[PDB]
């Protein structure tokens, strides 16, 4: 049934990149823009675009969904990867990685490089070319926008907090602390990943209402947060045949869930020994850090904080969903929790 | 009165920076947003911004012009001059380019590096900020908010085809011709720096007619043609003392106007010379085709165009101005020719 999901919204990915791709003279630059999107937009698990479509199938009645309003709906889960694609183009030239979703970054392309960050900017002025064909004659086109438009300010915002809160060459462990963590994630991550889809879908639903865009958002940046914690645990300690990317967190010098967590139970002499060895090139210097978080049982705390996050959010659900159907929400966990 | 005209512009600036950077979670990244806007949006000579200013006081009734509305022409060409920082501080890293409107370019700058390429999305995505906090109650809000959208992806796409046009390490010569220059300019100069000012002006005065943006067009991108021209010619024979910036386009294998009248003109043991040089880092191969452009008389050659090219837009000013002020367009003129 989910598989079922999946193969369907893949199906309408050729459409996409045909109305996309469709004077003469611009004729090469199309063509780079086709290689883009089919290296950068395909790969991954679609949680966001699917989100909008079963989102909009639980919000709207059957007999108003007619062909025309199904295809704006996928349409707009494919913004949302669209965005996502964006996003993770210029986040791996800025964090040095090597790999996504099973091969090589794009910059780290041969022939591609730094020319990626143009590529980037395609992908998401795709969204508003979408957008704008299917979509402009609809009352929610300018809140769909909007959306949008703030998803991606919110984003830039929180990788700003990332980035200034992990300077290259410089000790930043005084700036690990909980309360960073939360904003940098919120911002970077829970409210075009969590909120957006479902806001959109809300949206085509003709739910409007500032109230339950609030209620729905009380939930949604929680089930971030937790979204953010499992990725930066998997950048250490996920398999790379599963994730699809080798982590960088360490060597980064990144606020992570897993250096906070580390600074909140260490010793003096362990606090040494993270202080001489993160935020470094060497792979004995990553090792040694790896090596502290494992004995201080940071999986074993992580898997901990993983249960009593998944309760936290039920506790969310079951306050705030109402009027919207629970399984909204609930079928949006069971995509991020195992 | 023009100097005058500069400074006034200049004056709002400070508003602008406030409004744009008043939770206090994210005082950290605002702080760096303001420091971002304060190094990228000035500086320059503020052409696209003064523009939207001039032209909408040409176009709109003076009765018509009371505070809120002129405020709102102010900002809207604020928003221009940060599409331009925008497009400016990503192509300076895609061109490795070292110096900026006299100062390093943000992304040399130490401590910025490849984190230039978040700073430039920043602002980009404060264009919609502004366009929300003091346009969105007016009828030409969704025009401008697509107009603003349309110009980044054509800008985008044209960007695509100059970075397609100029493989780094390889011979291009073969597709250095007129008909690839002309598409390259049109999409990605001639829409924002000269389409985008005056069809700002044009939506926010009511006129919003298909014909007279379509006939406001023919001249503008031809305006826009001549300014990359220009442009290209000054990255080898500008004085950087008034150019504010080092020339970059032999070294990275561009389509340059200058390249593409050279192969017109060359024999083929020129031709060889060129081939041989053109498109390396290395100062002395940068030096024979500097040489080159001398003995074939190029900055001749570009003198002639430029009266030639003069003649042409004020011939389609003639054509095409009616019913705008003629005043439009000329004022814009003289802004690039002397
Ligand atoms: O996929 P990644 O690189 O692990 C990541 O989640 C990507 C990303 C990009 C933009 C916003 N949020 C997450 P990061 O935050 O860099 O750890
Ligand atoms: O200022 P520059 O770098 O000479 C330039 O005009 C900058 C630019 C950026 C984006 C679009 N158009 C011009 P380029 O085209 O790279 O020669
Ligand atoms: C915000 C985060 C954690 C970045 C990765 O998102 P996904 O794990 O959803 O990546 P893909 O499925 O799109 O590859
Ligand atoms: C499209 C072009 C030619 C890039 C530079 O524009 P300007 O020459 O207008 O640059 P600034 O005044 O903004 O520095
Ligand atoms: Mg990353
Ligand atoms: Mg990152
Ligand atoms: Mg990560
Ligand atoms: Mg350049
Ligand atoms: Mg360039
Ligand atoms: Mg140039």
């Amino acid at each position: 049934v989910y598989a079922q999901e999946k193969q369907d919204f893949v199906q309408h990915f050729s459409q996409i990149v045909r109305v996309l791709t469709e004077h003469p003279e611009i004729g090469d630059a199309i063509a780079r823009l086709k290689e883009v999107l089919e290296y950068n937009t395909i790969g991954g698990k679609y949680n966001r675009g699917l989100t909008v479509v079963v989102a909009f199938r639980e919000l709207v009645e059957p007999r108003k969904q007619d062909a025309d309003s199904l295809q704006r709906a996928w349409t707009v889960g494919w913004c949302v990867e669209l965005l996502q694609a964006f996003f993770l183009v210029a986040d791996d030239i800025m964090d040095s990685s090597l790999t996504r979703r099973g091969q090589i970054c794009w910059y780290q392309k041969p022939g591609v490089g730094l020319d990626a960050i143009n590529d980037a900017n395609l992908l998401e002025a795709c969204i508003y070319r979408l957008l704008k064909l299917y979509c402009r004659e609809q009352p929610y086109y300018l809140n769909l926008i909007e959306l949008f438009l703030q998803s991606s300010y919110q984003t830039e915002i929180g990788q700003t907090l990332d980035l200034l809160t992990a300077p290259q060459g410089n000790v930043d462990l005084v700036r690990f602390t909980e309360k960073r963590y939360k904003s940098i994630v919120k911002y970077k991550t829970a409210f075009y990943s969590f909120y957006l889809p479902i806001a959109a879908a809300m949206y085509m639903a003709g739910i409007d209402g500032e109230k339950e865009h609030a209620n729905a958002k009380k939930i949604l940046l929680e089930m971030g947060e937790f979204a953010q914690i499992q990725d930066d645990y998997l950048d250490l300690f996920g398999d790379p045949s599963v994730t699809g990317k080798i982590g960088t967190d360490i060597q980064d010098n990144k606020c992570s869930w897993l250096v906070v967590q580390c600074l909140q139970r260490a010793t003096p002499e362990q606090y040494q020994i993270l202080k001489e060895n993160y935020g470094q090139k060497e792979a004995e210097k990553v090792a040694r850090v790896k090596a502290l978080y494992e004995e201080l049982d940071l999986p074993a705390v992580f898997l901990q904080y993983e249960e009593d996050s998944y309760s936290h959010i039920m506790a969310l659900i079951e306050q705030y969903a109402a009027p919207l159907p629970p399984a909204v929400f609930l079928g949006l966990a069971r995509k991020i929790y195992k």
